[PDB]
């Protein structure tokens, strides 16, 4: 049999606030596999919430940073690298739309609704992507979180679609820019894990199913485990085939 | 032989600074089909420039707005409502991104320069578009421009390339919005108007924005009132090798 | 006002069996724009609906060829270049799959009828266009047919989606070898022309369906000199069909 | 640490011939795995060879069969039932085309050339799938092999990369039929790789020094690698993973200028 042990491997896991999130579910293969994790929370007053995750993970160091400041990137950063001495995944769950763009049509978006929309969605794996840089160490790796909206028309995506296309490009042009330090850099287009697309899929697509956050850890795990040390600047998908279907 | 008659249609010219640029190019042909072209122009200071501009089409309305003006661009369609009462097309060549987000990595790019270059590059067509729905005509139809590099990771574009996806992203998701109401919304990716990508191109040569104006023309055109959502390739096949 | 004049443009147009077929349609096009077109069929029985489809252009030269029959795609460009002279559009607007292969799965396709599917739908592409190629003068092109099954899983199209695929393929490797003489190369994707329309209209942005018409427009347009700079590609002329990421 | 326990797991591996194979390397990762392996051979007078790899495996038992003969699968798949009783991996590494149709020009390939590449290549992945599909239990899968020749012009891949875009379409219709009863599809997109198969491509050498120089990671990936994004999608890990083509190339192909 095969085993992937991370024992002694660094994460940092950015953006999530539930145990039922695809990016709590990474989380928590990369600590079944072994590796230390690193959760980041927006505010202080939101510290609680992110120790019962770090409970259910059995065990994580916890940050304040909110991704729109850069100070208090650099603070958690610097937070990280005292800690840990280094970092080898970095795990970009991040994403966040105005109420007020989602509702409504793309084309009605207002200028504050979508430029924050870029912002916190795609612009963020920038940022913590140039500051976790001077951290990664070789055979290191970014994954980032996305969906089929971002390729094709999802009525009701609106600019979370746009945002993750800026998402997705932004990763090939960091796996290049990463990559000759032994960085790679991935995105996960998983399927839903609301109900109109929910139902459907599990009608259309191949497996007749929808897929489960575990899946979605599993491909997460795969990724920045050595396993996957051929394999950057891509966007896989893990949606039980659903995107191939005309 | 077939002949495509734009009297009586009206289009509105955006980003075109220049006579060497697509947009204009596309503005040519868009007069040289018969219609009358409105071009828009970012500051008062820029005056002059535009009036040449104008000038060198034959004659232009021109309409002062800056794109990150939500005021300014609601008085901009206001003059062009009035000028021409209602409106066929939309040419979107608009396009920046600060010199320093094109300067160095894109990893390095600021939080301002980033979201200005997406700001100006990508929200603009939404904020265009939504203007204008009201004044496209049936057969109406928004056209814009992008790169490869949206795509396909190309050096030094940097978040030029980003802007470009999110651009794409959004002629799709208005196309879709649009359509309904007989819109049609298309970009076309074009390739440099360097000797790399006539080497490598199948026809061995670099595209003229001749030909760009001549797609965007068709595009705009009743001859392609079955395409939308589109992003049509006019870079002499540069895009689909593998290679080189 | 702009004019597009093919006259003294020559054009072969392969595949066409009937004025409904998305074939006639660019070939109308280009009648219209000025051009002579040559029409091939492929058996002396069906000489009678050639020769209708000839009169429903125009006028137009017809040739026999089964694209299986390397000899007789010999002949026919041979045909082809003493009435013409020579070559500037060659339109691909062939398409077959047996009727056993497009009923039932994709995977219980015989080796036969799979092979033969490829062999017609994408092969034959190749075929031509070498003939073609010393034929066709500077700013000359070739188009073929598509759908959006190449890359989408439409169920029921079968082994005709992979052909499409190859074919798809082959439009780009051709556009590379035939581009530095002058030659373009390019497919068009099309949607459904008229129960299954209506939900192409219903999902589709656009809320209709394309007309024949619509892809004549395009196939004029990718061959003649406004499409200049456009080669290798695959355009689609369906509505906004295939941008949908769910059915409406 | 996690595990990836594939004891009393069966897998088919088609189309090796030599140890420097993608195809080697997945069923190798198969085995390490705890997979029990079987390869096919062409032909009894590759006999020897196929014990040579057989015997690297550390054991696999062999089956002879031409992918072109459709009695011969019969024969090959009645042998696997025999043996295994069912299936639960299919590695499809199978490809050829003619040295002539490789040699010159794409627009020059002849007929019979053309459809043999076809035919071994792509329509090998139908005929075998369609006689794995009653073997095949759930949790199931059918990887093959591909790159980036299929979708982007290379040159002197020829009618290879017409076969590898017509087996990657073939792959999403055969994710599509077999997903139903829990069996997954996929193919794998790998970068050069100095293998025999490699040696039967014009354009390979050229595009083997492209990558290093032009790929993210700037250099070449290994058959290692190809073989445990294999081992990966075939595994309980990928389960909800299918019709997907995934490269695995250094991050080559997302590149451009």
């Amino acid at each position: 049999m095969l085993t992937v042990d991370l024992s002694g491997k660094k994460a940092l896991v950015m953006g999530v606030t539930n145990q039922r999130s695809l990016g709590f579910a990474i989380a928590a293969k990369l600590k079944e596999a072994g590796a230390e994790v690193a959760l980041s929370y927006q505010a202080e007053r939101l510290r609680p919430e992110a120790e019962k995750l770090a409970e259910a993970l059995g065990g994580a160091l916890l940050f304040r940073a909110d991704v729109t400041q850069d100070e208090e990137l650099d603070a958690l950063f610097a937070g990280v690298k005292e800690a840990f001495g280094g970092l080898d995944y970095l795990v970009h769950a991040i994403a966040f739309a105005p109420r007020e763009a989602m509702e409504g049509r793309y084309i009605d978006t207002r200028r504050q609704d979508w430029l924050l929309a870029l912002e916190v969605s795609a612009y963020s794996l920038v940022a913590v992507a140039r500051r976790a840089e001077p951290l990664l160490r070789e055979g290191g790796g970014i994954v980032t979180l996305t969906y089929y909206a971002s390729e094709k028309v999802v009525p009701k995506y609106n600019v979370m679609a746009i945002a993750k296309a800026a998402l997705e490009a932004s990763v090939r042009y960091l796996a290049y820019e990463l990559g000759p330090k032994g960085v790679r850099v991935n995105a996960i287009s998983a399927g839903p894990v609301f109900t109109k697309m929910y139902d459907r899929v599990a009608q259309t697509a191949p497996l007749r199913r929808n897929i489960t956050q575990e899946e979605v850890g599993n491909l997460g795990l795969f990724l920045l485990s050595p396993l996957a040390s051929g394999i950057t600047g891509e966007v896989v998908y893990v949606d039980a085939g659903y995107h191939i279907m005309g």
